[PDB]
C-alpha cells in the first residue's frame, strides 16, 4: 500500500549497503506502483551496482542478465549501455560493443571512458582517424586522461608522428607516474626513433616499477638485440633470467600421447601472428604450398589482427591442398595450449620470437613434443622450454662462439626462401647511364643505422666523386628527424644535396619498382636486414654486406653466398669501402649484371622450391627420428 | 581505386533488385573508402532489405545477424532496430524487445508502427495505461491506423468503457471492411455489453469474412451458450461443425506408449491457461493439495499471461509435494504436444474449454490417451477427439435430453469443490434488522442477465413491500450502461430508487466482505452461476436458483442440494416467487441461518477435501481400468 515507506527503506539499505533488503523494497514498491519513475530509476540504479558487484567476483552472464533487466527497467540510462559495452568488448563480441559504446556516448556525453574504449576498438581495427579523434574528444571532456593519452601517443607512433607522440607519452607519464605502459611506449617510441640508449633505460626504469612486465622485458631485449656487436655475453644473461623467469611463472605439461613410431604423416602447424602483408609471410609463401601434403599434413595457427588478400589465398591454398586453417584471436593462451592437445599435433612451428604480438604463452606449457622457431628472431630464443631452432652452416658457422641455449640444427642449403610478389613487374635498366653516377641505396628500418654505419657510408660516398645517397624509412615522416639525421650527416662532413630521405609508400608494387632508380644496396651492420637483401637482389641492384659474428650479421653473407655472389661479401669495413670502390668504377659491368641477376636469382636454389621443400621434409624426418630414439 | 564508380554500379544493381552484385560493389567500396557515409548507409539499407527478403523464407537468425551487421555499419538507423524488435518478439525475448521497440521510437518519431508494438506487448503484461498512451500516439502519427484503433478497442473494452471502445471498433471496421478481427471484437464487446443477438449477427459476418477463424467461431459458440433454452439442438450442429472442421484441419496421433498394466500410479497433468485470480483457481486449489502425490503423480501445464500469488503457493506446493510445475506461455501448440508426449503422461485434464486463451490445439492432436474436461465450459465440448467429460448425477441426471459428444462420467457426490480464501474474515449479522427490509442482491455477470430474469426480479420486488435490489457488475462502470439498465427496468413498472448498480472492487477481501449488506442472494438463469452461488453461502447469505433441463441450469440446483438446502430450490418460476416471498416472510429465521450456513457449509461434502480427493482417484483409477480393457 504505502510505497513511500518501501521505497525510504530501500534508499536506506542501499546507502547502508544491504542490497538484498533494498532489493526487496524496490521490489515490494514497483509492485505496488508499476509506473514510480524515481523508483524505476533508482532501481535501474542498485541493479547496476549488483551487476557490478558480481561482476567483480567474475560471473560475466549473470552480471549481463542482470545489466538487460535494469536497462529494461529504464532504456535510457547510460551507465547501463557502458557496462553491457564492457563485457561485450570482455566477451570478444566487437559489433554489439561498438554499438553500445556509441549508444552510451550518444546518450551521455559526458563519459569520456566509452569514448576511449570505443577509439581502442577502432584502432584494433585499424581505424586510425577514428581513434585519433575518439581520444581527441577524450581529451576535450577531460585533459588529463592518461589511458588516453597513452593510446593517442601508440597512434601517433604507428602514424610515424614521433614528435607529437613524444610530448603526449611525457605529458602521460607526468600525469601518472605509477604507470609503466607509457614507460614502455615511451621506449617503443624512442627504439623506432633510431636511438638506443634512452630506451633501455625507459625499460629499465618500466621494469624497475613493474618487475613481471612481460612486454616490457621481452622488447628490452629485443631492443639489446640492435647494439649486439658479438663481444659481450649479458644479452645472453638477460634473456636467460627473462626464460627462467617465464618458465617460474607458468606451468608446464610433461604428458605426451603421440605414437612412437617414427614412421608415420606428421602434423606440422604453423603458428604465427602475422600472417598479412608481412616480410614473414613472403618466406612462408613458398613452404605451404611446397609441402607433400598428403606425407606431411600442414595446420596453420593465425593470431592476425585483421587478415587480408594474402591471409584469404594462404587459406585458400590450405584447404583446398587438404589442410585446416584456425584463427586464434583474442584467445588466451590457456585455450591456446589446450586446443593445441587437443588437435593431434606433432610439431609446431613458432613465426614470432620477441616480436609484436608474440605467443610465446603457447611456449610456457609445451604443449607439442617438438616446438621450433625458424625465422623471427634471428637471436637465440632463451626460453629452456624451446628445444631447437633452425639454421644452416653459413650464417651458424660449426665454429661460431656465439653460444645458445638450445640446440641447433643446420639445414643443406640455407633457411631462406624468397617468393616474388605476382605483381613485381619488370626492372628498368641501370639508371647510371642516364645520370652519369652511382646512387647508393638503402631501405633497411632507421633503428638498423648506426653512427658507425653512418661514418662508414660517409667513407664511402667520399671515396668515389660524385656519389649520391637514398635512404628509405617510417621515421622519415616528420620534418624534425629528417633535419636532425641531416645535420648528424653534415658533422660527419658530407653535404646534404647529396641525400635523399624518401617517406614509405602505402602501394606494394610502387615501392618494389622504386628500386629502379637505385645502383648500389648497402645493408647495415650488425642487425643486417633479411627481407630487403632479397627484394634487392629481385630487382637486378647488387647488395652489399658486411660478415661479422653474429648470426644475424651474416645471415646477408649467406643469402649472397647462396645466390651466388659470394664474392660481393667484405669481411671486414675496410674490404667494404673497396669492393664499393670497385663496383662503381665501371658502369656496365653494373649494367649487364643487373640484367642477368633476375634469371640468376630465378634458377638459385633461393627460389627453388621443391628442392628446399624436400630439405625440410627430411629435417623434420630427422626431427622426429631423434624424439622417437 | 574509384569508389564512385562501385558505389554507382552497386546503386543501379539495388535499384534493379540484384543484392548479390550490389552486396559486392559496395563491399570493395567500403574496402577502398572504409569511412565513406553515404556509402555505409546505402549499405545499411541494403543489408536491411536482404534480412527482410531473408526473413521471408524463414530464416530468423540468418536476417538477426544481417540485422545486427547493419546496425554496426550505422548505429542510428531506425527501421534496423524496428526489424530487430519485430524478431525478438518472434522469439518470446520480451525484454529485449522493449528496448529496441523504445529505441526506435526515439531514432525515428515517425514509426506509429514501432510504437503499436509496444503497446501491444505492454498490454501483454496488464500495463493498460502504458498501453493506451501508446495507442494514443499512434493515433497521433497515424490517425488512419486500423491495427492501433482495434487493440485501443481491445484495452477499452477490459477497462470497462464499453462506448469509447464500441465507437472506435465501428471507425476501424468502417476503415477496413477486409478486417474481422474487428468484428470478433465488436461481438466481444456486445456479448459482454449483456445483448447477444448482434454479438452472433456479428461473429457470423465475421465467418463469413473468414471462415476459418478459430476465435470467431469458438466465441460464437460461447455466445450462443448464453440463451441456450434448453429446447433447440441447433447449438450441438453448430459444435459439431467446429469439431470437424477443427479435426479436418489438423493432425492427430494414433500412437501409444503407456503401460497396459492397469495397477500402477498415474501421472495426471492438470493443463490450464488461468492459474491466476480466477474463479476455476478457487475450486482446483483443494484437490491438488489433497491428492495422493505417491500413488498418483501431479504436473501442471500452465499458460498464464501473468503469474500471481496464488500461482507461486500452487507452485510451491506442487513442487514440495512431488510435482513438476513447467510454464508453457508463448509456445506453439505443436511444441506443446511434443512435450507433453515427452513428459510420459498418463491422463490430462483440461479446464479451459472455449473461453480465453484456451489450448484445444492440444486436443487437436491427442498427445495422450485420456483427455478430461472437468470444469471450464460446462456445456459440451464438441471435439470428437475429446472422449470424455467429469459430472454427477444432481446436475446431469440419468433420464437427461441433452446429447452429448462424448461420454460422461458421474461422480459420487459432486463435481464442486470450492476453498475458502485465506482472508475471507468474519461474516455481519443479517442487516434487514438494522435498516427493516429484505435486500436482494446479485454478484452475476451482466452477460447472464436477460429480460425474463429482470421480469422474474420485478415481480419479486412487486411481490414483498419495500424490497430492495443490489447488482454488481463490471460494465456498470459507464454511465450509459446505467442509464440504460434504469429504463428498461423501469418500462417493467419498477422505480429506480430501489436499484443500486455498483462497480466492481479491486480488492478481494472487500468484494468479500460486501455480502454483509445483502440479504437473499438471487441467481441467474440459464447459464446459472457456479461460483458465485458458493461464495454467497459461504458468507451465510441465502442463494436461490432455478431450475432446468440443462446442466448450467442445475449446477446450483446440484449446489444447493450437497450443501443441504434442496429445500431451496424452485422448478418453475412461479414457485421461485413463492420461495422468495418465504424467504422475505421472517427475519428471523434469515438471521440464524445465516449464522448457522457457515459451519453448515464447512461441515458439508462440498468443502470437505479428503472424502472428494478419495472420489476423484477412484474415478481415475476406473477411468484407467477402462482403458486398459
Ligand atoms: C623475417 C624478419 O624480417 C625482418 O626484416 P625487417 O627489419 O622488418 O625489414 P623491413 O624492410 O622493415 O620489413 C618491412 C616490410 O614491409 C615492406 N615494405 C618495406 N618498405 C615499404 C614501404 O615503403 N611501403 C609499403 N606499403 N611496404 C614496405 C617490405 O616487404 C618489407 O620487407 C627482420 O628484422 C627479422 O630479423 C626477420 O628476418
Ligand atoms: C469455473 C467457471 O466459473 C464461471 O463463473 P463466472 O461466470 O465467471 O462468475 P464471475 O463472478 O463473473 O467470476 C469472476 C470471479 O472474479 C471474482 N470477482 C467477482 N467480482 C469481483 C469484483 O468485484 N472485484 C474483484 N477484484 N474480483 C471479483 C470472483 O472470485 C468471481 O468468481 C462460469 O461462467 C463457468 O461456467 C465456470 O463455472
Amino acid at each position: 500500500m504505502y510505497a513511500e515507506a518501501y521505497c525510504n527503506m530501500g534508499v536506506i539499505y542501499k546507502n547502508r549497503g544491504d542490497l538484498e533488503m533494498a532489493i526487496t523494497c524496490y521490489e515490494r514498491c514497483l509492485a505496488v506502483s508499476p509506473n514510480f519513475e524515481i523508483a524505476k530509476n533508482n532501481m535501474a540504479i542498485a541493479l547496476t551496482d549488483l551487476g557490478t558487484k558480481v561482476k567483480l567476483e567474475g560471473d560475466v552472464t549473470q552480471g549481463v542478465a542482470y545489466y538487460k533487466k535494469a536497462l529494461y527497467y529504464n532504456w535510457h540510462y547510460a551507465d547501463a549501455m557502458y557496462n553491457l559495452g564492457v563485457a561485450y568488448g570482455e566477451m570478444l563480441k566487437f559489433d554489439m560493443a561498438i554499438v553500445f559504446y556509441e549508444l552510451a556516448f550518444h546518450f551521455n556525453p559526458h563519459c569520456a571512458e566509452a569514448c576511449n574504449n570505443l577509439g581502442v576498438l577502432y584502432k584494433d581495427r585499424d581505424n586510425l582517424d577514428k581513434a585519433v579523434e575518439c581520444y581527441q574528444m577524450a581529451l576535450s571532456i577531460k585533459p588529463n586522461f592518461a589511458q588516453s593519452l597513452n593510446n593517442l601517443g601508440v597512434v601517433y607512433t604507428v602514424q610515424g608522428k614521433m614528435d607529437a607522440a613524444a610530448s603526449m607519452i611525457e605529458k602521460a607519464i607526468l600525469a601518472n607516474p605509477t604507470y609503466a605502459e607509457a614507460f614502455n611506449n615511451l621506449g617503443v617510441l624512442y627504439r623506432d626513433a633510431g636511438n638506443i640508449t634512452m630506451a633501455i633505460d625507459a625499460y629499465e626504469e618500466c621494469l624497475k616499477i613493474d618487475p613481471d612486465s612481460r612486454n616490457a622485458g621481452q622488447n628490452r631485449l629485443l631492443a639489446m638485440n640492435y647494439i649486439n656487436e658479438g663481444l659481450d655475453d649479458k644479452l645472453f644473461e638477460a634473456h636467460r633470467d627473462w626464460g627462467w623467469r617465464f618458465t617460474r611463472l607458468h606451468p608446464q605439461y610433461t604428458s605426451w600421447d603421440n605414437l612412437k613410431d617414427p614412421e608415420r604423416p606428421i602434423t606440422i602447424g604453423y603458428i604465427s601472428p602475422d600472417f598479412f602483408t608481412h616480410s614473414v609471410s613472403y618466406f612462408i609463401e613458398a613452404p605451404l604450398t611446397h609441402h607433400d601434403y598428403t606425407k606431411y599434413k600442414v595446420v596453420v595457427y593465425s593470431a592476425v589482427v585483421k587478415a587480408d588478400a594474402k591471409t584469404y589465398r594462404f587459406r585458400d591454398k590450405v584447404l583446398k591442398k587438404g589442410g585446416v586453417w584456425k584463427d586464434i584471436y583474442g584467445i588466451d593462451e590457456k585455450k591456446i595450449a589446450s586446443m593445441v592437445r587437443e588437435d593431434k599435433i606433432d610439431i609446431l612451428v613458432e613465426l614470432t620470437g620477441h616480436t609484436a604480438n608474440n605467443k610465446l604463452g603457447t611456449m610456457a606449457c609445451r604443449p607439442a613434443p617438438v616446438q621450433v622457431t625458424w625465422i623471427g628472431y634471428p637471436n637465440t630464443t632463451g626460453l629452456p622450454t624451446v628445444d631447437y631452432r633452425i639454421t644452416d652452416s653459413l650464417a651458424d658457422p660449426p665454429d661460431t662462439k656465439q653460444k645458445q641455449v638450445e640446440e641447433l640444427v643446420r639445414l643443406p642449403d640455407c633457411f631462406l626462401c624468397y617468393t616474388p610478389s605476382p605483381e613485381a613487374g619488370p626492372v628498368c635498366p641501370t639508371p647510371a647511364l642516364s645520370n652519369g653516377f652511382v646512387t647508393f641505396g638503402s631501405f633497411n628500418n632507421l633503428a638498423k643505422i648506426t653512427p658507425k654505419v653512418l661514418q662508414v657510408w660517409a667513407r664511402i660516398l667520399c671515396a668515389v666523386p660524385n656519389s649520391r645517397l637514398v635512404v628509405k624509412c617510417k621515421p622519415f615522416c616528420c620534418d624534425s628527424i629528417r633535419q636532425r639525421f641531416l645535420t648528424t650527416l653534415e658533422q660527419l662532413g658530407l653535404e646534404s644535396k647529396r641525400v635523399d630521405l624518401l617517406p614509405l609508400i602505402l602501394f606494394n608494387h610502387d615501392h618494389m619498382q622504386a628500386y629502379s632508380l637505385m645502383d648500389i644496396s648497402l645493408d647495415t651492420f650488425p642487425y643486417a636486414g633479411t627481407t630487403t637483401t632479397c627484394e634487392s637482389l629481385y630487382m637486378g641492384v647488387p647488395c652489399v654486406t658486411m660478415a661479422g659474428s653474429v648470426h644475424a650479421h651474416n645471415v646477408g653473407v649467406s643469402l649472397l653466398t647462396k645466390v651466388g655472389l659470394g664474392h660481393l661479401v667484405a669481411k671486414n669495413e675496410d674490404e667494404y669501402v673497396q669492393l664499393s670502390v670497385d663496383l662503381a668504377s665501371d658502369v656496365t659491368a653494373l649494367s649487364k649484371l643487373r640484367m642477368s641477376l633476375r634469371d640468376l636469382m630465378a634458377g638459385s636454389p633461393v627460389c627453388n622450391g621443391p628442392s628446399f621443400a624436400v630439405g625440410l621434409e627430411s629435417a623434420y624426418r630427422n626431427m622426429w627420428k631423434k624424439y622417437c630414439k
